[PDB]
């Protein structure tokens, strides 16, 4: 019924596609980041933030797609069809999860607005000609500047 | 990460296992009900509650599987290998999502503590052997079966 | 009527004429920037500011030139002809749009006073011969020169 | 994206579609009216109203198409392809600026709201079957 997953949080699908698709880290680096930082809270019987609620659902959505990739690997007899189904899940469906996991993990770590301004800032930077922009790409950091 | 989806909301996967697998209505009837009632909140840019956030994720999860089910139909030329995947998505992967839509649609309606007491009460009814089991099961309602106005 | 696009906004064609062609992002990058940022304000039934009014007209102006560039591809037989027409639209006419889109997008994000002060200081830098000027052009950006968003 | 040009001002493309294409005056007649009445304001270094801003943009859009049409004449040797492009700009592309020039010149002259009821009133007239249709169409007039 035309739902935007980011609209609830103050973003859009268009705003996350304003960053290159290859910018977002892999699926496993994001799952290991959520499991390192957030695992105790994700497994809690508490809502915590709406980011936790959304992030719990995305991790479970991906687990069912990995069960699908496993199911395809065994059941389907011909390798030609197995590989087109597994490659679609890991790349095409993976990209939309990579954006969604990156978004909520970043909004938990760095704050939600910080991620929204970063996401506008980085996208303008990548479209600015190199001579007229700051030389180094934007990045998010929790490490305070020594002063 | 285990991540029981129901644990956040006061239930478990084992608590929703009191319901048979064939208890849950079709995904189509559940999406119709979410649209008929909750659409304008689900398209809304607020956090209305955690159930809304969970539906918004479950409805987009199902939308991606239908994009998959449509993508596989075009891009798999081998019919036998195509019909197995299109089925597995509509039936096997549908069941868990069809159980998850039922839960959050039932909690927005009827209240959440009523759905948890329904699962307990329905479990007593379904565990009862058929000889001793009453003819009418527990059911979620805001009104008695006969409404005189 | 001799009308200056920039003069109601506090600039001129001459003030923006010092920016080189390679300064501006492409048309696609500027359209996507206005869309990713200002789309709901650009599509709202309100006057948000004169920069919004001016973007709405520039965006639809480019939409007509792309309808032209598509019409030329379909209805012109001569391949040498359809190439000179499509290139003139994308290169020469698009360059004037890139300048116009960049200006209003920048004045929405940084404010018009900041953009005008940037254009004054950029001209001093660009008019200086290369030997006598700092090797890096002035930068107009939201980032504190080190990036590293923090907060 | 979408960007209805008229929705900012209280109209739409659906509402200006009540007017036929051949209703609108020529670009020349519209530019002569803007130059007569509005030129000192259009060339002013200030925002008079959003209709001035939008009308400045449309006059500059038409000027770039006339630079195009002048350019296409010189730099296209094949006359068969040359006149197709020139006749497309002066006719097909000019038609949509005719609508946009007409709309803002009318809202500066007669008022924004007056042009909105004129579009409604002209639609009632143009939809009336010919037998019952009054012989004179609605027209914008500042005479009280």
């Amino acid at each position: 019924m035309d739902i935007d997953p980011y609209k609830e949080f103050g973003a859009t699908v268009e705003l996350l596609s304003f960053l290159p698709s290859d910018f977002f880290p892999s699926v496993r680096d994001l799952l290991d980041t959520a499991s390192a930082l957030y695992r105790e809270a994700l497994e809690s019987p508490e809502h915590c933030s709406p980011h936790h609620t959304a992030l719990r659902q995305a991790i479970l959505c991906w687990g069912e797609l990995m069960t699908l990739a496993t199911w395809v690997g065994v059941n389907l007899e011909d390798p030609a069809s197995r590989d087109l189904v597994v490659s679609y899940v890991n790349t095409n469906m993976g990209l939309k999860l990579r954006q969604l996991l990156w978004f909520h993990i970043s909004c938990l770590t760095f704050g939600r607005e910080t991620v929204i301004e970063y996401l506008v800032s980085f996208g303008v930077w990548i479209r600015t000609p190199p001579a007229y922009r700051p030389p180094n790409a934007p990045i998010l950091s929790t490490l305070p500047e020594t002063t």
